[PDB]
C-alpha cells in the first residue's frame, strides 16, 4: 500500500485547553535553537533575500531569538553582514553570544568555502537550507564540516528516516516543511513525524514555512517544534533588504507589501505564543510536549 | 498520541427523527438554569455589553428566559441595572423568582466586591466567566464566593472533561461551554457531549455558549447534553440592546453594528424552531430529548 | 454514543463501471410505483403547488411515468383535476394505462384527511400520497390504517427516513414509501436515506421513492440503484409550461405568478430519462432490478 | 455492502520524499507505451479534435513522446494525417526501427478503418471509448488482432476490466473515467488498474484529469506508465484552430497557448523534480519505493 495515512496541517486541528495555572506573563519563553546554542524566545527569521538581511538580524536577537542570512550573495557580503551584526557600539531581553554581542546565523548551498570564512568571522549557526535534506550530496556536506570548522543545522526533510540518517552524522537541529513537483508532507504530520525520532537524542526541531497567524507557531511547538522559522510573514517589513516605493493609495518594498514596524509584529506573534501556553497550562515549552492535546477540525 | 478524536460543530451534523406523538406546539420548553433555579424557555442573553442590560433582560424573563448583565461597567452602574429589573412592579410565560419578581443575573469578573454587591442587589444567578474557566484563580474566585454568600453561581468557560468535574467538587450550580490568535478551541458538540459526561450525573445543568448562529442549533445543543443555549450576536442590533439608533446610508446602525428591530420575533422564531426539532425528535421535554436523540455526520454539500 | 455513523449524500458519491452488453437505448427502464402500480420511466412529479396539477399530470403519465396533484386546494377541485386527466379522449408510444385505458394519475392527501381519499378513490385515482413533513407519527399510522381498512386503493407512506420508520410503515399496510427530510437541524443525507430505508423495503414488495436533493440527471441513477424504485422530481419541473402558473415577463427574463421559466417539460423529462439510459449503460445493467444487484460506488472528497 | 471505500484524486494526495541518491537533470524518463513501444518522454497527446493533428503528433515525437490523430473525420481524411508524419524529410527524436517518427490513431467498434491507418504504417492503434469494459470493444479488439499491431483500450477503471482485457489482446491500457454520475478518482482507478495489470510488461496509461505539472509526477509514482495530456495541449499553435485576435485576448472555440514546447519542457521539468524529491532513477524504479499522504480541502 502506497498510502501512509491522513497528514494535518494547521489548519486541520484545534489545541485543547488544559488545567492552568500560569498567566500569559510568567511563561518561559527560553528554549534550545541546536545543543549548544539556544534561544530566549522561540522565532527565527528566515533565510530569504526579500526577509531577513541587516537590521533584521538586529531586531531578532535583541528581541530574544536569532536570524539567519541567505546564500544570495558574494561571500563578503555575507561575511560583512554577520560581522556588522556581531559588532555594536530600554531593549531589556537581548540575545548574546559568549563573548558577550549579539547573535546571528548564515546558509550553505551544497561549496565549504562559504562556511570557512563564516565560522572564522565568528557566526552562532550555520544552515545547511536545501530543498530536500535526505540526500548524499547533503549527507556529505555533514562530515565535510563537522571534520574542519561548529552546530549545524541540516535543511528541510519530513521523514522518521531522514532524520536518524541526519543525526547520526551529527545533525545538529533540524529544518522541517517540504503544485508545480507535486510533492510534499502537511505540516503538522510532519513534525509528529520528525520529533518522534530527534528525541531520545537532544535534537531540537525547527518548524519552516507556513506562518500566518499567532495560533499557527502554538501548535507546532504543542507537537515536537523546539522553535518555528518566520519568513512571509516579515516579508515585507521596514527592517528588511527592500527600498521603498509611494505609488498612491499603497506602500511597496523594493516588489512586495510594506508590514510596518518589525517589532510590532514579533510582538502580535509572542503575545499570542503566550495567549496559547495559558490556555494549554504549559509553563515553558517542555512542559507543552508534554501536557498537549489536540483535536481534528471538520472544516 | 496527542490527536485525541476528531471534534464536531453544529455545522457537522443533522439530528435523526424518530418516532413521534406530540405536536410542535405542545412540546415543554422548560429546563434549569442552576439546580434552583428553573427556566420557561431553554434560552439565555449573553453577558455582552452590545446585547444586554436591563431592558434585554426583562424581556428576556417576560418570555421564559433570562439576561445576564454585562460585567463592562462601574460597579455602581451594574447593581443599577439589575435593580431595574428586580423592581417592575399580558406576559404569561414570564419567569419569576420565588418572590414574584422577573428574574435577572450578572457577569463577574476573576478575583468578589462586584459580586457582593449584586447579590446585596437581589440577582438571582452569578456568572463568573472568563477565557479560561479551568484554572486556579476561577476555582479561588468560586469557593471564595460560596464561603461569604449564598447565591446560585455559573462558571467560566470549559470543554474538557476534566474541569467540569472540579468545578462541580468546587460548588459550581451551573457551567457553560465554549472555548486564530487563540490556537485553541473544542468544537461545540464535541465539547457539550464531554461536558455532559460528568455533569449529568450530578444534576449539574450546562449552558451552550457561543456558535449559535440560527434555530437549527438551538435544538442541536440541547440533544447532546446542554440544558439550555446561550444566544449573543443574534441580538445584537435589538431595540432592548443597549445602543442608540441612528442612520447612515440609508440603513439603520447602533451605538456599530446594523439594528435588528423587536427581539421577540428573534426570540419566537428561534423556539419555533426548537420546538420544531423536538416535534421531529418525538420529544415532548428537554430531559425525553437527552435520552432519544441521535446524529449524523455532514460533509458539506 | 450518540454517533450512529456517516450520512452520504448525491455529491459525495461516483457510480463504479460494470462489465456491459446493454446500450442505452437498449435498456428497460420499467419499475413499480407500488405494489400493484407500475411506470414506464421511474419519475414522480412533485406534490408542490407550483408543479403538479391536471395539465402536468398528464405529460407525466403520457412520457411513462406519473403525477401526483398537490393538495394544496378545495376536496372537489382536486378531484375535477383527477377526473380530468383520467379522462383524455380525441406519437404517445410510452402511455401509462390504467385496467381501462386511460392515464394513469396520483393525488396527494395528508393530515388525516379521510373524506378526500373517499372522493378521489371513487373519482378513478390510482394512488393516494399520504405527505406529512415527519411521517413517522402516530397522526399518519392513524391515517394510512384507517384509509387501508376501508377504501381498497394504495397509499404512499408520507416522509420517512429511518429503518424503524419504513418497517412500521409496511406493518400498517404502507403500499408505498417515501424517503426525503437549517431551521428544525434534523435530517438524513438521501444516499444514506434510501440505503437504509431500502434494507427494509425489499424482504416485502415494497418500493422505495426518492423525495428531494435531486439537481441533476446523474443523481437519479445514483438513487436507484442504492435501493430507490422510483424517483420524484419537483423542484426542477417548476418554471416548465404545464405546472401552474402565469407566464409573465418582467426585465429580460420570463417568469411565473413566483419561480423562473422553464420551457416545456417534455425537454426536461427527456433530458433527465436520456441520462439515466447512459448511466445503467455504464452500470451494465438492462433494467432497475439488474441494477440493484450490480451496482456499486466509491466515496469523493469533492476536489 | 456497496460502497468500496474513499477514492482519491490527485488533489488528495501529495507525495512523500525519498532517500534521494539522484539528480534532477539526470533522471531516465523513458518508459514503455505498449508491450514493444519505446517512449523517450511519458507525454502522449490525447486524441481530441481540438488537440491532435499532424503538426502535433510531429511535436510530440520530435521531443520524445508521440500523438494519437483523432477518430474524427472520414477514413481517408485521418490516413494522410499519419503519413504526414511517418515522412519528415531536434535529438532525443521518438523513431520506430526504420527512422521515421512515431505515430498513433484511435478508432472505435471499424474494422476496416484499422486495417487502413496501419497499411499507411502506424505505430498504434488506440481502441477508444467511453466505456471501454463492453462486448462491442472486445470483438473488435480481437478482430483486428487477428487481421493484422498495437493495441489500447478505451479508458477503464475497475480492476476486473483491466483484465478481460489484457487477457485478450491488450497491449496497453488508457484509464479514466455531473450529468454522467460515473466515475472512479484517477489516482484510486489507475491504482487499481496498476495492482492488477504491472504482473505483465503490460503499460497502463493515465488519461484526462491532469492539471499542473504536479499531476504527472503522482499519475506515474502510482502505477501507471504514461500520462495522457488532453486540455493542456488544447490551444497551441501546432492544434487544429486557426490565429484570431478579438479584444485584447487571442483565441482558437478556446483561448491561445502560444508554442506547445513550452508546454512540455515546463511538464518535463516538473517530473525531473519530482522523480528528485522521490529519488527514483527511472519510473519502474519509482512504481518500488512510492509512498503518499492525504490532504484535507482546507
Amino acid at each position: 500500500t502506497k498510502n501512509i495515512g491522513k497528514g494535518l496541517t494547521f489548519e486541520d486541528i484545534l489545541l485543547v485547553p488544559n488545567y492552568s495555572e500560569v498567566l500569559p506573563r510568567e511563561v518561559s519563553l527560553e528554549t534550545k535553537l541546536t545543543k549548544n546554542v539556544s534561544l530566549k524566545i522561540p522565532l527565527i527569521s528566515s533565510a530569504m533575500d526579500t526577509v531577513t538581511e541587516h537590521l533584521m538580524a538586529v531586531g531578532m536577537a535583541r528581541l530574544g531569538g536569532i536570524g539567519i542570512i541567505h546564500k544570495n550573495m558574494d561571500m563578503e557580503s555575507q561575511v560583512n553582514e554577520v560581522l556588522k551584526v556581531k559588532n555594536w557600539i530600554a531593549y531589556s531581553n537581548e540575545n548574546l553570544d559568549n563573548k558577550g554581542r549579539l547573535r546571528v546565523g548564515a546558509a550553505i548551498g551544497v561549496e565549504i568555502e562559504r562556511a570557512k570564512l563564516l565560522v572564522e568571522a565568528g557566526v552562532d549557526v550555520i544552515v545547511l537550507d536545501s530543498a530536500h535534506g535526505h540526500s548524499l550530496n547533503i549527507i556529505r556536506t555533514l562530515k565535510e564540516i563537522k571534520s574542519k570548522m561548529i552546530d549545524v543545522i541540516v535543511g528541510n526533510v519530513v521523514t522518521e528516516e531522514a532524520t536518524k540518517e541526519l543525526i547520526e552524522n551529527g545533525a545538529d537541529g533540524i529544518k522541517v516543511g517540504i503544485i508545480v513537483a507535486g510533492v510534499g508532507v502537511p505540516q503538522i504530520t510532519a513534525i509528529e513525524k520528525c520529533s518522534s525520532v530527534a528525541s531520545k537524542f537532544g535534537i531540537p526541531i525547527i518548524a519552516d514555512g507556513g506562518i500566518r497567524y499567532s495560533g499557527d507557531i502554538g501548535k507546532a511547538l504543542a507537537v515536537g517544534a523546539s522553535s518555528v522559522m518566520i519568513g512571509s510573514i516579515l516579508a515585507g517589513t521596514e527592517e528588511s533588504p527592500g527600498e521603498k516605493e509611494l505609488i498612491g493609495d499603497t506602500v511597496y518594498k523594493y516588489r512586495v507589501k510594506y508590514k510596518g514596524e518589525m517589532e510590532g509584529v514579533v510582538y502580535q506573534l509572542v503575545g499570542g505564543l503566550r495567549s496559547c501556553m495559558g490556555y494549554l497550562g504549559s509553563a515553558s515549552i517542555e512542559e507543552l510536549w508534554k501536557k498537549s492535546s489536540y483535536v481534528e477540525i471538520t472544516t
